[PDB]
């Protein structure tokens, strides 16, 4: 639900989700990562389902980080993909792919794919 | 500037790409799926680097498009993430992520990951 | 290690893995899932890096699984590339990806990607 | 029957795989890459789906290379997850997982991800 998805989230590498759902499907917020060349803020868009199915199944969503702002610029991008799970205690469960602008010799390492948990803070 | 990410593209499958690319990093258009639950055309945010390396490297980027439109409502997300090379025969390669909003006990299948290659050639 | 890996393991879907180190890297074992369609126990293969680096560094293994056994065949295999962390705690960190065997037509959506978490049991 | 998986592929970056599949599943034999920190041959070990779908589908298989042979020690694995689709141009579609061991703190970046099509033809 965009209520339920807004607001500060957090993952177990102790990086910072602030985003906004808005009411046409869309997320935009601002991104900090605890790990990488990244320093600050980042801006992040993404989309949600905003009109999920009405059974105990989670909402899906995904966003998009390129890691330059004004500081620092890494030549990069990460996209997470998966689903938000509301409840007392929310959870947005995704897998990510950080791809890397590399020449086309080194094309092959490109893209690393992990996986964060976010939990939402009060 | 020499970004040629602006325009339409289609990938392997036939599936078109319409994007704008903003000079301060935003990627904005609709992407039609030629395959899957998907009818019509979706709304698609992204980031990309604007201002990529000086060496002969590609431009990372990644769009996510949530499947729900005026149509259909396949309560999906994808997120592809990649990056650009340009020249004669430009192109983008990503790699992709389409998470399905699921129950707890499906939890562990939710996710498809794939590849898509696109080209301005029809 | 090869004594270190060797033993019975359970991820946190409650599946068990019965796995040998062998001197040479090899990996050999059965595998019984706790979801999917699978009964009983299918054979395992893999390799593991029998001469890991001498710091807190994890140790690099992979191994696969064809769901086919006497009993069913789900015309799937599943491949685990991650890590072993040993200790007091070992644990092994792994993502897989989940291949069907699929016509052309829908082989863009034959591959399932996702996480498990091995314990070992005492 | 009619499998042709037993032989010499090739994949795009021009990396050799040489590999002989046994009737009851098991796929073994040697993958020297084009690539990466590697030199020479490395032994494979994977599974597949030795009795598929009488459909058009693909076989499913997979199959691991831990990257350490006499002659060196990547302290890595890779597994390729994918199907084979056998006629006239016969290919082995994958998508693969390359974990490196790392330490706790670079765990989060220990994985990268690629696809790789295999032909008969170098
Ligand atoms: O180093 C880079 O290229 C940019 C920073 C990448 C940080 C990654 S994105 C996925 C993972 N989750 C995080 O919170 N941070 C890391
Ligand atoms: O079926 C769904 O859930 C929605 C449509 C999915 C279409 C996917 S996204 C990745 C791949 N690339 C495409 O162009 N289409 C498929
Ligand atoms: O349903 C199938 O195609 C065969 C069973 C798949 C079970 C998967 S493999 C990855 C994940 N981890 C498990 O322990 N089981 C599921
Ligand atoms: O660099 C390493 O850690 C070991 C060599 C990695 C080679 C990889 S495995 C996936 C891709 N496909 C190939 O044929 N080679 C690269």
């Amino acid at each position: 639900a965009e209520a339920g998805i807004t607001g500060t989230w957090y993952n177990q590498l102790g990086s910072t989700f602030i985003v906004t759902a808005g009411a046409d499907g869309a997320l935009t917020g601002t991104y900090e990562s605890a790990v990488g060349n990244a320093e600050s803020r980042y801006v992040l868009t993404g989309r949600y389902d905003s009109a999920p199915a009405t059974d105990g199944s989670g909402t899906a969503l995904g966003w998009t980080v390129a890691w330059k702002n004004n500081y620092r610029n890494a030549h990069s991008a990460t996209t997470w993909s998966g689903q938000y799970v509301g409840g007392a205690e929310a959870r947005i469960n995704t897998q990510w792919l950080l791809t890397s602008g590399t020449t086309e010799a080194n094309a092959w390492k490109s893209t690393l794919v992990g996986h964060d948990t976010f939990t939402k803070v009060k």
